């Protein structure tokens, strides 16, 4: 689930996604999957008269070239010459099947290369499947499953995913509040100080599933509890307004005693 | 080279269905209407019973199926996700993107499903119109006639040229008729025969194959055929009209200075 990155300058940022900008079977990609493939690629070269692409070989890498000129054959056939700012490469990747084509060093060449099961990776990085994966998520939390599909949707429309450093503080009681938190990675810890002056004493723990924060949405804008981070955490987190239309309505939340 | 894919043939009904089920899925209704159409034709019938397992979490991925009958039911890690009906496509996940099954589907119900191998998939997933394009592009170029085209040119050939198919014995050209188009082979044989009246019988002249071309003469004298061409084997013929091969193919000295 996590891509190597290789750090590069602004210019070279550009010329990979103007590449890719360019390219026609790759220009309609989401723009966070862009975004992706650009940090991702790291950097390749070869020297003149190198073949970086053998026609029938298999395909891993996707190239865009920053620096040089390379000559594309198939069959002997000449096709072209192509510069920089030209991905090549990206077929038998795209469309899984062997080379289509030979590809040559003119001069020493300066490439950026992502391998395929990146590439393949960011390919699954869409909105829709983002949004399928929070729906899923939510269908397994038994407050939120027998929702309609339409407000799941909703919900997976707004929902945002914040994370929690082990010991830090999610919610701090005394505070006013605008945020719903659904717990779906880790676990945390509930207390709370009665009087001024005390120490807050624990309520209890929360985990994966759990959701927390509705007591100042629902009533007087005010934090009822400190809720804490009991070890790495990741929250899908709902503003107020969302709160208010899409969940407020809801018994097992509305009603929530302790 | 070019693999030819299964054919099944299926009611009106079914077709449609499949085409609409498509059509509906959020991850494949942008496919070309000739690439949902392949996939139409090339899908076959598979039936489960009552309490199957079609496809298991965490599999390798290998059909897409879209259901014509029946109910079933999807769930991931336990967790129910949804019940399907008629006109819905499942399984397109892990062949689309590479990946084990995302999830798990059981029948309810006995159910009617059509699927499609990963064999036919890829091969479809590449069937577009710029692949094509593309395809035309590079045959030309293996063409030393057109070789040598500017790029821009070869593009407004591939634009705007037609595949056409030809059977065994047909004249793709009749000695004598009125003419509109010019010819480049790109798969197969032709003979090409003269007549010296049409009271005689034809001579034979010469046969041409894969990257030859025919046809510029009647667009190059009053529009009147000087000979015939008649299909081998099974042939293909990009074919140009008249405009086009005069503003592209016509400048060409090899074209427009060829003798026989
Ligand atoms: N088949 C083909 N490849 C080309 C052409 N122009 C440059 N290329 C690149 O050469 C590459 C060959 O490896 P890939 O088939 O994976 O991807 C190809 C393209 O990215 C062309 O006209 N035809
Ligand atoms: N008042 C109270 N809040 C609790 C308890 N256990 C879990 N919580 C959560 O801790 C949260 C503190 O922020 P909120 O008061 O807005 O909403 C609270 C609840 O959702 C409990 O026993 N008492
Ligand atoms: N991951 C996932 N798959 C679903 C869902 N609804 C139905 N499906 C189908 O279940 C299938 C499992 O095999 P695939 O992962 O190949 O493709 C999947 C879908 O086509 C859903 O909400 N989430
Ligand atoms: N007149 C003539 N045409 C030929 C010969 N060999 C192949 N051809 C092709 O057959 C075609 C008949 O249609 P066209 O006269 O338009 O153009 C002709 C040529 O392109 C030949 O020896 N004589």
């Amino acid at each position: 689930v996590t891509l190597p990155f290789y750090p590069k300058s602004p210019q070279s940022k550009d010329l990979i996604k103007e590449a890719i900008l360019d390219n026609d079977f790759m220009k309609n990609l989401e723009l966070s999957q862009i975004q992706e493939i650009v940090d991702c690629m790291y950097p390749v070269e070869y020297g003149k008269d190198s073949c970086i692409i053998k026609e029938g070989d298999v395909g891993s890498l996707v190239y865009v070239m920053e620096d040089g000129k390379v000559e594309v054959t198939k069959e002997g056939v000449k096709l072209c010459t192509m510069g920089p700012g030209k991905v090549f490469g990206e077929l038998a990747i795209l469309y899984n099947c062997t080379r289509t084509a030979t590809v040559k060093t003119l001069v020493n060449v300066k490439l950026w290369a992502i391998d395929r099961q990146c590439f393949q990776t960011i390919m699954m990085r869409t909105g829709l499947i983002k949004h399928t994966e929070y729906m899923e998520f939510l269908k397994s939390v038994p407050t939120f499953q027998s929702l309609p599909e339409e407000i799941l949707s909703k919900l997976a429309d707004v929902l945002e995913e914040t994370h929690y450093e082990n010991g830090e503080y999610i919610i701090r009681q005394g505070a006013r509040g605008d945020t719903f938190f659904i717990i779906s990675k880790g676990t945390v810890n509930v207390t709370r100080e009665d009087s001024p002056s005390e120490d807050p004493v624990f309520l209890r723990t929360l985990g994966k599933g759990d959701w927390f924060g509705e007591k100042a949405l629902q009533g007087e804008d005010v934090r009822t509890a400190n809720v804490i981070a009991a070890e790495a955490v990741t929250c899908l987190v709902i503003d107020r307004d969302s709160f208010k239309h899409l969940i407020g309505g809801l018994d097992d939340v509305s009603n929530k005693a302790y």
